[PDB]
């Protein structure tokens, strides 16, 4: 039986990565800051049904926490820029990987890394003066997703000097469902189109300008993804995962016409209707990935999960 270790288990990928390592028939190994909050560990709770599960508490600025839960270890992934619901995460990588290094049975570290992500969680932002003509003529810095965040420049030069085999694995906006209590921010966005929150509608339009595109996946696709690479020995290098590229206006008339129930806004004036990029998953996909769910299903199930969240 081989074991993997998913660092911060709490998070919206790390949750269902875990979940998903157990049913592939890994032994998983999770961290969380701290385990007793039930009300935040709860899920966790839930998927020690499906296997060898155990929770570690470990923190972050620690390294010297990461040693237990490593141990005996094939893979360990590590988020280094989780979903909501900069020098903390540059110093997380660098400490995972440094208990990486005394642990001899760890072949791969695999790394979750999204300039993106960065953006996505800042234009679900706080405190956003509102006037007149700031609503339309759109804080949040840019997130273009081939761009290295410093907390993969800092893994990269980490693994070269280290002799650690690395892998990252840089996802876009994820959407579907997920096994954490709060609502991720990114299914927030994705779905702002059908709930028709102005707001997060104004995030997906700052998206499409601040990470030159408009571009998606399932985060079950995403977890899949960091498992395949995981597992197969030549990957290496960087991957981007993501299904679907389009723009706010193209995909609006999307939504439009497959869920007429909804008031779907189409009319977005002079928005640029065409993004500037198109991030290609081609490296992920000739590797020998295929992605389960395309535009039309990450979207029905955000929708029924947005229902039974009672938000739609
Ligand atoms: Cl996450």
């Amino acid at each position: 039986k081989k074991t993997a270790c998913v660092v911060g288990g709490t998070g919206f990928v790390a949750s269902l990565l875990v979940k998903l390592l157990l049913q592939k028939g890994y032994a998983v190994n999770t961290t969380v800051r701290d385990p007793d909050n039930q009300k935040k560990v709860s899920h966790l709770l839930e998927l020690q049904e499906l296997g060898d599960l155990k929770i570690f508490r470990a923190d972050l600025t620690d390294e010297l926490s990461f040693e237990a839960p490593i141990a005996g270890c094939d893979f360990v992934f590590h988020v280094a820029t989780p979903v909501h619901f900069i020098k903390p995460a540059i110093q997380g990588v660098v400490n995972v990987m440094k208990a990486c290094t005394r642990a001899k049975s760890v072949k791969r570290v695999i790394l979750t890394s999204s300039a993106a992500a960065v953006t996505i969680n800042q234009l679900d932002g706080t405190g956003l003066v509102v006037d007149e003509k700031n609503w339309t003529d759109i804080p949040p810095t840019w997130g273009y997703p081939a761009s290295k965040t410093l907390a993969e420049k800092a893994a990269w030069k980490f693994a070269e000097e280290n002799n650690i085999d690395l892998i990252t694995v840089i996802p876009t906006l994820m959407a579907g469902s997920s096994l954490t209590s709060d609502v991720p921010s990114s299914i927030g966005l994705a779905m702002s189109l059908i709930t028709g929150n102005e707001f997060l509608i104004n995030g997906m339009k700052g998206m499409q300008m601040l990470s030159g595109s408009v571009s998606i996946a399932h985060v079950e696709d995403v977890c899949r993804a960091h498992i395949f690479v995981a597992e197969k020995e030549s990957a290496s290098g960087r991957y981007i995962c993501c299904a679907a590229n389009t723009s706010v206006p193209e995909l609006a008339k999307f939504l439009s016409k497959r869920y007429p129930q909804y008031k779907v806004p189409t009319d977005f004036g002079d928005f640029p209707p065409k993004s500037k990029l198109i991030i290609s998953s081609e490296k992920l996909v000739k590797e020998g990935f295929s992605f389960k769910y395309g535009i039309e299903e990450i979207y029905d199930e955000s929708v029924e999960y947005f229902k039974a969240k009672g938000l739609l």
